[PDB]
């Protein structure tokens, strides 16, 4: 019935929790090179984020998303994340127009301002993904 | 006949070589910081190369790209780089999709190795962009 891409995800989740862990590290963040680091690690949750919502629509065919700014919504009305989880983590996606496109503009200031205001829902995210994919797939499966 | 972005162009040009000039520094890029660092700055520096070449393209009616690759080829074309510097530069234009897209595949060591194989290429890229601006456009405007 599903088709669960379960090792991109697990993969990607292992991935996210490091940098959420560089994250919260003692760090100089301003610095130039902590600046850097920063927006590095913005835009790496954000895209694990994505993408792991992306994998679970198409593998538990829920609705599609018009655009990356809609999976959270979606993973909101299957009840995968809470409506204030959903609505915090969207809060971050906003951010990622400015660290891919409108670079110039990236303030790590700001950014970091941002992660720190949503670290337990970032913190939650993989036990939200993994409960959901063990509870619909079981232990093991993929499918 | 036409009419250039040079304000965008000029100030990606500046941000650039504030990018590169951070890179051609004594910073530690293995450590677990200076990796995510240095992964920011290759996309940084990919970016500012692609975007002003849309840029020049666009402004000076050259050919429409249909790959990045492409931009790159008709800058050569078009006499902006020399057929080498095209050359290097996508080089480092082909880790793009490592640091954009298969993150979890990125790999600051090859990265590294990557940009100072090219550091010539790269700091003469700015060099080439105002030196055609100047030519085709004068000191001062961008029309």
């Amino acid at each position: 019935m599903y088709f669960v891409d379960r090792s991109k995800i697990e993969k990607t989740l292992g991935f996210f929790e490091h940098q959420l862990a560089l994250f919260d590290s003692q760090t100089d963040w301003q610095s130039e090179i902590g600046e850097l680091a920063l927006q590095r690690i913005g835009h790496l949750l954000i895209e694990c984020i994505l993408d792991t919502g992306n994998d679970m629509i198409d593998g538990f065919i829920m609705r599609d998303p018009g655009s990356y700014d809609d999976i959270m919504d979606i993973l909101v009305d299957e009840k995968v994340v809470t409506e204030k989880e959903g609505d915090e983590l969207k809060k971050l996606i906003a951010y990622r127009k400015t660290l891919v496109q409108q670079y110039l503009l990236a303030d790590s200031g700001e950014l970091y301002r941002l992660i720190k205001a949503h670290q337990t829902a970032l913190q939650d995210f993989p036990k939200r993904i993994r409960s959901y994919l063990e509870t619909e797939l079981g232990p093991v499966s993929a499918f």
